[PDB]
DNA sequence: ATTATGACGCT
DNA sequence: AGCGTCAT
């Protein structure tokens, strides 16, 4: 009853860029705007692999993780922009730099957690308290929420999508108690007003559109964001959770899309998030462990406590390349040349990071895959990173992996390497 | 031959 | 520490 926490203490948003690498390429090349188009890396094998797709192209069934030659079968007029290649490998610098543009704008409004190259969480609790005072019990006009959906509405006693959006928004606003400055629903609404402003700023200052979710925690904000993509934002209230979750496949919730989520389904014999409410906390802990069990017990009631971490910069800087099929590295000379290529890109990015962000990496992680293994990594080894020097780093990497060579002859490499990976970690202020 | 990343959990 | 899981 009165002592039952409802997880309505925070206002959290998740902002996610729409079709992000495609928008980056469309800004640069106006010929790609408002077209079925995709971003591809490499080209020789099956036309290259698609890693981002415009919404126009998605209408034809084009997806990421598709080969371009196959995409062209669905969409013959598909336009393609290629990822830059430097030192023999795909280079994602353009997209990392575009990411920084958006992250710096978001940071003006609140402290953010960089969740990926194109999305960030925002804790708006304090900003909302501030704006609520400015408002002075003034109602919130629908005009302040021009791209907002209220999940679950309209309900009860309609043909167009925009028309439906406004119907739901009006029902929501009509029901709002603006008198209470601690009403969670009001707090979410003001949060949504701020996120409209944030999203307008991002589009004005970069040209990029995005979607967003507004709720009381990160998991609901993420879920909300996807409900109305692209170029829209969605408010998921605490009250909307029972209906929303009653038909929500468990795999849709962040962290449940893999083996754990499959185990929840199998062990408990359920399909939807809402069905979890029928188990005790101890029951869930017994199957999924203490931490997961407690997290699931709260999450299926719309409650989660994971903080938005104040972290705008990535914690690691890494460089990776696959050498598939026939291209696997089978000579020592090959291995050394590619370690150098990776190390040179790594040095470049590290030197820029040190200048921009006043920090230095202190640990180098070296990872490889050997032909045969189905795991991402076959072997991961760390060594000290004491100088930002590519030749030193590549020599050090070679030293820590050279023992994996089963070949009796040492100019040859067996089994051949199908992946190299260099990663800089353990930053210290500088 | 679904590539190039990046965070966090386990033991 | 090195490995695994999950994610974009
Ligand atoms: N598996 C991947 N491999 C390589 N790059 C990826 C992968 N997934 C995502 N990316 C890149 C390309 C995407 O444009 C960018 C952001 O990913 P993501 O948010 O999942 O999709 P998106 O921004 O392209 O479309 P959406 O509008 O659905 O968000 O990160
Ligand atoms: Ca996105
Ligand atoms: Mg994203």
């Amino acid at each position: 009853g009165p002592h039952m926490a409802t997880g309505q203490d925070r206002v959290v948003a998740l902002v996610d860029m729409d079709c992000f690498f495609v928008q980056v390429e469309q800004r640069q090349n106006p010929h790609l705007r408002n077209k079925p188009c995709a971003v591809v890396q490499y080209k020789s094998w099956k036309g290259g692999g698609i890693i981002a797709v415009s919404y126009e192209a998605r209408a034809f069934g084009v997806t990421a993780s598709m080969w371009a030659d196959d995409a062209k079968k669905l969409c013959p007029d598909l336009l393609l922009a290629q990822v830059r290649e430097s030192r023999g490998k795909a280079n994602l610098t353009k997209y990392r730099e575009a990411s920084v543009e958006v992250m710096e704008i978001m940071s003006r409004f609140a402290v953010i957690e960089r969740a990926s190259i194109d999305e960030a969480y925002v804790d708006l609790t304090s900003a909302v308290q501030e704006r609520l005072q400015k408002l002075q019990g003034q109602p919130i006009s629908a005009d302040l929420l021009p791209s907002t959906y209220i999940e679950g509405l309209p309900q009860g006693p309609t043909v167009q999508k925009e028309g439906m959006r406004k119907q739901g928004l009006f029902q929501w606003l009509d029901s709002l108690q603006i008198d209470n400055l601690t009403s969670p629903d009001l707090q979410l609404t003001v949060g949504a007003v701020i996120v409209e402003e944030m999203r307008a700023a991002i589009e004005r200052e970069t040209g990029f559109q995005c979607s967003a979710g507004i709720s009381h925690n990160k998991v609901l904000a993420k879920l909300a964001c996807g409900l109305n993509k692209p170029n829209r934002q969605t408010l998921v209230s605490h009250g909307s959770v029972p209906q929303l979750f009653s038909q929500m496949p468990i795999r849709k919730i962040r962290s449940l899309g893999g083996k754990l989520g499959a185990s929840v389904i199998e062990i408990l014999g359920i399909e939807y998030m809402g069905e979890l409410t029928q188990f005790t906390e101890s029951q869930l802990q017994s199957h999924f462990g203490e931490k997961n069990g407690s997290w699931l017990y709260a999450m299926c009631r719309g409650i989660e406590h994971d903080p938005v971490k104040p972290r705008q910069l990535p914690k690691t800087i890494g460089c990776s390349k696959n050498f598939p099929g026939k291209t696997a590295l089978a000579t020592r000379e090959q291995v050394q040349w590619w370690l150098l290529q990776l190390a040179q890109e790594l040095e470049e990015r590290l030197t820029k990071d040190r200048n921009d962000n006043d920090r230095v990496a202190t640990q180098l992680v070296v990872s490889i895959r050997v032909q045969g293994d189905k795991r991402l990594s076959s072997l991961r080894r760390c060594c000290a990173l004491t100088r930002y020097d590519a030749h030193k780093m590549s020599h050090d990497a070679f030293t820590v992996i050279k023992n994996c060579n089963t070949s009796g002859i040492q100019t040859e490499w067996s089994p051949p390497l199908t992946m190299l990976f260099l990663c800089a970690t353990k930053f210290s202020a500088s």
